[PDB]
């Protein structure tokens, strides 16, 4: 029941969601600073201007990580702190923050995992076309080269992108996230440039070859189950799996786009230059997996022939179905289809309505139950042949949940956003025990 000796138990955050200090120390505007100034885009008119004030309070947060016994901590780097503007010059204050963070993690025997892109693109890159422009892949490789030259052999695990599917769908299909475009026909072009950027960043990492360091990419998935045993539902579920879950894995591992992807974006081949699929599919050291919930699908007569069916219970405060077997099935499916490559679960967690009691304690037994089921499913996957190397709870801290603002709390540590006081929730106390036992009770 114990996990393997050396298994990496961690927790995760991202830069826009926790840092604040949005206009301090020379930091440039990101697309999410601009996006959050748009009236109507964010619940309650919330922004990441202050968030958890972690840029200033990072030493308090380092000590909370040490109190839990974390073996590793996943954060993202704010590109706009590093290259604030179109001169491309490096901001040394911004780079120094991440150096001090990484030095503090090592001082406490916590292994850094850094995500280079967790959605907060600098507005200057957006001004030069953002992910619609092929040239943004070269900007992202230059940013990667600067960070890996500066910190490579101090950060043993690097991730290029976080959730490129969400950037495509939310950022360009639906306009729900920055930069707010609403043109489904752009998705393939954007997906290709996100992939190309990962490939070019990976080439820059291999050329630097930092000692003891590894690089991968983080993808999110929703395990697909048909609503019935009927052939049409089974077919719709297979088609939805290929698109929803394999749009990025198929080119990353096999160097081709799948048929569901090419049908969805018929103009995709126009963006593919002769060396691009080889660049995109060069070998990664590990895959980061983000998982929260499955999707349940049925066939429809209306295009596009697929309907996602909503589930009313059991759900989190996001309305996301709780089904830990979806994590087991996702991990086994990736491993059988694409081979036994190293995997880290780089996000898994849940939002519930947390409230301090009269005594000031935050007891979140539903969140405990979510982790108990999901960590158990991940252990079964590992026993059944998945090369699972670590698990990162989303999130270390309650934080800015994008268009939901501060209405949704995913932390194992409660944050009072008025006073910045942090309180370990029951789930953090429980997870400390899991880490110390190297497994469930």
């Amino acid at each position: 029941k114990k996990f393997p000796e050396g298994f990496l138990w961690g927790a995760a955050t991202s830069s826009y969601q926790i840092e604040g200090a949005w206009n301090e120390d020379g930091k440039g505007e990101s697309i999410w600073d601009r996006f959050t100034r748009i009236p109507g885009k964010i619940k309650n008119g919330d922004s990441g201007d202050v968030a958890c004030d972690h840029y200033h309070r990072y030493e308090q947060d380092l000590d909370l990580m040490r109190q839990l016994g974390l073996k590793t901590y996943r954060f993202s780097i704010a590109w706009a702190r590093i290259q604030p503007d179109s001169s491309r010059q490096i901001n040394q204050r911004g780079l120094d923050f991440y150096r001090r963070l990484v030095e503090g993690l090592h001082k406490r025997d916590i292994l850094p995992m850094a995500t280079l892109y967790h959605w907060d693109l600098p507005q200057w890159v957006e001004d030069e076309g953002g992910w619609l422009s092929r040239e943004s892949a070269s900007r992202f490789a230059e940013y990667t080269h600067a960070l890996v030259a500066a910190l490579g052999d101090q950060i043993p695990l690097w991730v290029t992108h976080n959730e490129p599917m969400v950037t495509v769908w939310a950022g360009y299909h639906m306009g729900l996230f920055a930069p707010g475009l609403k043109d489904p026909t752009l998705g393939g072009r954007v997906a290709h440039h996100l992939l190309l950027s990962h490939g070019q960043a990976l080439q820059a990492f291999r050329a630097l070859s930092p000692a003891g360091s590894q690089m991968g990419i983080t993808l999110n998935f929703n395990t697909i189950y048909p609503v019935s045993a009927e052939p049409a539902d089974v077919e719709a579920a297979r088609r939805m799996h290929s698109f929803q879950n394999e749009l990025f894995l198929e080119p990353l591992i096999r160097g081709q786009y799948n048929q569901a992807t090419l049908m969805a974006y018929p103009n995709l081949p126009e963006f593919i230059a002769p060396e691009d699929m080889q660049t995109i599919s060069a070998p990664i050291d590990f895959l980061g997996v983000n998982y929260y919930n499955p999707m349940r699908v049925k066939s429809s007569p209306q295009p596009p022939g697929i309907e996602v069916v909503q589930v009313e219970s059991p759900v989190t405060a996001m309305g996301w179905e709780i089904a830990p077997e979806g994590l087991y099935d996702l991990l086994m499916g990736i491993t059988r289809t694409y081979g036994k490559l190293p995997i880290y679960i780089t996000e898994n967690g849940a939002a519930f309505d947390d409230q301090p009691d009269q005594s000031g304690q935050v007891n979140d037994p539903q969140r405990v139950g979510y982790f108990q089921g999901h960590i158990g499913a991940a252990r079964r996957a590992l026993a059944d042949g998945v090369d699972l190397r670590g698990y990162y709870a989303w999130s270390l801290l309650d934080n800015f949940e994008w268009a939901e603002g501060y209405s949704k709390r995913f932390g194992i540590i409660y944050v009072d956003f008025e006073t910045q006081q942090r309180t370990l929730k029951q789930s953090a106390q429980w997870y400390r025990d899991v880490i110390a036992n190297n497994g469930l009770e």
